[PDB]
C-alpha cells in the first residue's frame, strides 16, 4: 500500500490549485517499508505512545500539522507497523486539507461521522462501535480546539480502543502533535475545549 501512495504523491492528474499541497506533503512524509517486526494484533496502551511518538519526527522547534500526523498514525495502525511519519517543517494550520490527505494517504476521502457535540459523547459514539462492529481505531477532527498561543483552531488526533486481560474495553485519546500529553485522558483532553463544540470521526475501512 505504500507504493500507492508513492504512485499518487507523484502523479500528474492533480488539480495545481493542490499541488502545493501535495509538495508539503511529499515533503514532510517519510515512508519506512523494510520487513520488521509487527506491533500484536491486540495492542497496548505502551504501543500507541511508541506509534505517537514515531509517527512525529518533526525538527525541535517544528509542530508539523495535526491533519497529516493523524493521518500517518492512523495508518501505521491500521498496518500495525510504524512506515508512515513527517518531518513537516511547514505552517501548523494553514495549507493542508484533510481531503487531500486522506487521498493521498488511503487512496480516498474516508466516511466523516454525523456531528457530536462533545468529546464524551465521541467516546460513547466510538464504544458502540466497538460494541457492534469491533472498530477500534479512528481519527477525530474537532472545530475548536483551543491551541495554543492561536486559541480556538480545527484540530484532528486519533482514538484506539484498547482491550486489557479482563478489563472493559476503554478509549485511548491519542494526540501525536500534542507532544507535551501524547496519550491524554478524557479529562485532560476537554480542556482543550470550551461548550462550541464540534466533532466528527472517520475511520479507514479494508
Ligand atoms: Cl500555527
Ligand atoms: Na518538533
Ligand atoms: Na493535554
Amino acid at each position: 500500500s505504500s507504493q500507492d501512495i508513492i504512485s499518487r504523491i507523484n502523479s500528474k492528474n492533480i488539480n495545481n490549485n493542490d499541488s502545493n499541497e501535495v509538495k508539503r506533503i511529499k515533503d514532510a512524509l517519510s515512508i519506512e517499508s523494510k520487513e520488521r517486526i509487527l506491533y500484536p494484533q491486540n495492542l497496548s496502551r505502551d504501543n500507541l505512545k511508541q506509534m505517537a511518538r514515531y509517527v512525529n519526527n518533526t525538527y525541535v522547534h517544528y509542530s508539523g500539522n495535526a491533519v497529516l500526523l493523524s493521518a500517518c498514525l492512523h495508518y501505521n495502525i491500521h498496518h500495525r507497523q510504524d512506515i508512515l511519519s513527517s518531518k513537516n517543517t511547514a505552517s501548523p494550520t494553514v495549507g493542508l486539507d484533510s481531503a487531500i490527505v486522506d487521498k493521498i494517504i488511503f487512496g480516498h476521502e474516508l466516511n466523516q461521522s454525523y456531528s457530536l457535540n462533545s468529546i464524551d459523547e465521541v467516546e460513547k459514539e466510538i464504544l458502540n462501535r466497538y460494541d457492534i462492529k469491533r472498530e477500534s481505531s479512528f481519527i477525530i477532527s474537532a472545530e475548536n480546539y483551543i491551541a495554543p498561543i492561536i486559541g480556538e483552531s480545527g484540530h484532528d488526533f486519533n482514538a484506539v480502543v484498547i482491550s486489557e486481560y479482563d478489563k472493559k474495553p476503554y478509549v485511548q485519546f491519542i494526540d501525536s502533535w500534542k507532544t507535551s500529553n501524547i496519550l491524554p485522558s478524557l479529562q485532560e483532553i476537554k480542556k482543550h475545549f470550551s461548550s462550541s463544540g464540534e466533532f466528527y470521526v472517520r475511520a479507514y475501512d479494508e
